[PDB]
């Protein structure tokens, strides 16, 4: 009687999102199976001069709103009930930023770190001969996952030019590109640049000046660093504390973000940096800092220490590290947190507009990549703000509400459901 599955989570997240609202029975079951799920069997040549068979998937969720996008896992883990979990979380994603999109994943059982470069691209290429049939640049957008890189997401769009005859725009068949090849600028500070903004429109929310404030980040990845670099560089911020999966340091007169990356490759982590002091990464939580940003792992900030944080915004850059059982301890604290795939929505919509530019054939600059990013997540946080403000419910349960209603509405207007 322990059974936690990864798709039976992702209903009763759906179930908790159908009592905040009036929606009909009939699309409340079409919302509860993806309506295509195609399992291939992928075929590649060893080194060794033999062949093996890896399973690989491709479930696409709904396309009421558009075409479906969705990364593309490789890990040894992966089960048909973990990809269909994360293509119906995809579809509540791409729904409440105001994209033309619908949700998709894919996966191969593999493990990539005991394949050669030259067994990496015909693994990849295979993948593409095989569900062919499901993809293209209007049905189905791949995207960069975990374990994989820009660099193989150029070689799966040869393999799909190839077979298309070049016939029809090959450069949207797949996101996250190269550079030269047809990919966008401003792709490496996706993340960090979409949530900056939003920590940026919530100080006016509560009428915040952040010149001179404090800010907080565990973890110090790409994702990490660069979010602690745009914090002192565009708003001000004294960055006080940073940390790694090693260890975490403090500073009372702040840290120059780019001064830390010079001796983390020159030692092994961020321990003992000169003028620092050397703390665990628990104490990073309970700091006295003025907005939280975690972006390490999921599940770091549990019910034992729940009430020990004092914030005043918990931005969420990783995916979903607050537990439902920590949801309404911090609220009636009096802290605004922001949804799980609100605040890292900068992923999807910057890869939204690399495949605005692939159709059109005319490439933007930088300038015109930082603009269209700031007008479309400020508009997705007013709007659910708004909801929260209205319904008083809190800013979790509020987002589904924008996001299901946006697919609703599109799947009440084709046809499909009639009630």
């Amino acid at each position: 009687m322990v059974e936690i599955d990864p798709f039976e989570m992702a209903v009763k997240q759906l179930e908790r999102a159908a009592q905040y609202m009036d929606i009909s029975e009939e699309a409340l079951e079409w919302l509860k199976k993806p309506m295509r799920i195609v399992e291939v069997s992928v075929p590649i040549e060893m080194d060794d001069g033999s062949v093996k068979v890896f399973t690989g998937f491709r479930v696409q969720h709904n396309w009421a709103r558009g075409p479906t996008k969705g990364g593309i896992r490789w890990h040894p883990a992966e089960t048909l009930s973990t990809v269909k979990a994360l293509a119906t979380w995809m579809t509540w994603k791409v729904a409440v930023v105001d994209l033309p999109y619908g949700g998709g994943k894919g996966g191969i059982i593999v493990n990539p770190k005991e394949l050669s470069e030259r067994e990496q691209e015909r693994l990849a290429r295979a993948y593409i001969r095989a569900v062919y049939d499901v993809i293209g640049p209007w049905t189905d957008i791949p995207a960069p996952d975990v374990y994989t890189n820009p660099k193989i997401m150029g070689w799966m769009m040869d393999e799909y030019e190839t077979i298309m005859r070049r016939k029809g725009p090959a450069f949207g068949v797949i996101t996250g590109k190269p550079l030269s090849i047809g990919g966008s600028l401003g792709r490496g500070t996706a993340t960090a640049q979409g949530a900056i903004f939003t920590i940026r429109e919530a100080a006016k929310a509560l009428g915040i000046d952040l010149k001179g404030k404090k800010i907080a980040v565990q973890g110090y990845g790409n994702a990490g660093y660069y979010t602690a670099k745009l914090a002192k560089e565009q708003l001000g911020m004294t960055v006080v504390a940073v940390s790694d999966s090693r260890g975490g340091i403090y500073n009372p007169d702040g840290l120059d973000p780019d001064e830390v990356l010079k001796w983390k490759r020159e030692h092994g982590s961020v321990k003992d940096f000169p003028g620092a002091t050397n703390i665990t990464n628990e104490e990073l939580l309970e700091l006295e800092v003025d907005v939280l940003a975690p972006a390490a792992i999921e599940e770091v900030i549990t019910e034992k220490n729940a009430d020990n944080i004092k914030a005043k915004i918990v931005a969420e850059v990783a995916n979903g590290p607050v537990t439902p059982e920590a949801d309404d301890i911090l609220r009636e604290k009096g802290i605004l947190q922001i949804p799980d795939f609100l605040c890292n929505a900068g992923g999807v919509t910057v890869s939204y507009f690399e495949w605005v530019q692939n159709i059109n054939g005319y490439y933007w600059t930088e300038e015109e990549v930082r603009e269209k990013l700031d007008k479309k997540m400020t508009k997705a946080f007013w709007e659910v703000y708004n909801t929260h403000k209205d319904k008083n419910i809190h800013m979790r349960d509020a987002a589904y509400v924008v996001a299901v209603s946006r697919v609703y509405q599109a799947m009440k207007d084709r046809g499909w459901v009639k009630k």
